[PDB]
């Protein structure tokens, strides 16, 4: 219930998610940045029996019917309930690269999600 | 096909994955370290129409029928096919923490998966 | 000039730094969290001829005359001038560990520094 | 003594370091990748009174007499002594960027240094 809903990050990206009773996370992601357009499928897992924030993570491969950025982002964070529910994350964005360029394949950042 | 199979990291953890034609990653993860025992459900996404490496990612919430470590790991990387196929990753392990311990909620590492 | 001064992060930690004409960073760090007390020596490097933020980084080994946490933090970020000068960073905190526990040796986070 | 010497990462970059009794790391870094040429000054800190691995870190701003990549890398890790001494690190490479490209300013990787 807590997790399920629409969330936006500081970049203006949109995350629509449903938390299943089995610890599954499914929804779609709409990105404000990068080489993207439209929504992308997301899938993740969360602690369906948390103690403290709720640990969760999700992935988006930046490929839909319109574009392919040949990359994937994984968000690792925790959900924090209250008046102002937030999802605090750290993410890794890996681009498919040649062996020579593999060293600079992964970006790291942090996103804060606000529930609408 | 290539991604689909049983993989092992340096630590001896086992990742059994099924790669869907649509870009879905589904499977089971069995760890060799941490507050864990047995297999855990994994879910991810991958680039199903790659260009050189194949971008992918997945999440495991460290909760099963036996234990709950109140944490989740996300692996972000690329599959490199060939005679000696590998999955080179970087991971974030976030524990559910109180707001006071939030600064030290996330661990970062790298794992190399092979079929051996 | 820009970089040189007293800065505080969101945790209430204190960073006193002087930027040398040669791209050197020296000062002391006073931590609000962890197993620390008093100041610790810091050393870093910055782009003394920036274009865009100014790229910089610094390290602190958590050892002084009073305590030893057997760990080191490296902050990688950029300085951004203006009315409100800020240092936006990502950090890695590695703890000396045995080979068995090396996998969980490194924490990752992000700090924003405000100049006073 | 142990840390002091010439080390090489997987990429073939060369790290010449001097470890001070007081916990200072000073030296030169010569890269094998990126918008770089020649040696760059490095500065860091290390635990000079370790317990098993030895925590350390260092920074290189990618500016010298020949080029300026307007970026800086920080390596955070541990020195493991013995017959086959190694320095296992994780690094953050931040480029100076405009505020619009700040989200993708930082790369993350891992380097293993040996004396061979
Ligand atoms: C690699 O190239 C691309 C990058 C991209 N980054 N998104 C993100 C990545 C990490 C964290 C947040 C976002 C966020 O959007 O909130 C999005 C793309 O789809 C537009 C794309 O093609
Ligand atoms: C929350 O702290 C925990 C950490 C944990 N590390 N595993 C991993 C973490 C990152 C990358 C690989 C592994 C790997 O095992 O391959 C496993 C746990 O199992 C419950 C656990 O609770
Ligand atoms: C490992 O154990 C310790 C950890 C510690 N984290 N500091 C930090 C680490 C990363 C980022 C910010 C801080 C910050 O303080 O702003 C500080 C210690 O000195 C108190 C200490 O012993
Ligand atoms: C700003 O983008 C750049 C990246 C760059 N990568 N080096 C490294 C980065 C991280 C870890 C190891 C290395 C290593 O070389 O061992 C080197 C540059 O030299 C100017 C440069 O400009």
């Amino acid at each position: 219930a807590g997790i399920t809903g629409t969330w936006y990050n500081q970049l203006g990206s949109t995350f629509i998610v449903t938390a299943g009773a089995d610890g599954a996370l499914t929804g779609t992601y709409e990105s404000a940045v990068g080489n993207a357009e439209s929504r992308y499928v997301l899938t993740g897992r969360y602690d369906s029996a948390p103690a403290s924030g709720t640990a969760l993570g999700w992935t988006v491969a930046w490929k839909n019917n319109y574009r392919n950025a040949h990359s994937a982002t994984t968000w690792s964070g925790q959900y924090v309930g209250g008046a102002e529910a937030r999802i605090n994350t750290q993410w890794l964005l890996t681009s498919g690269t040649t062996e020579a360029n593999a060293w600079k394949s992964t970006l790291v950042g942090h996103d804060t999600f606000t529930k609408v």
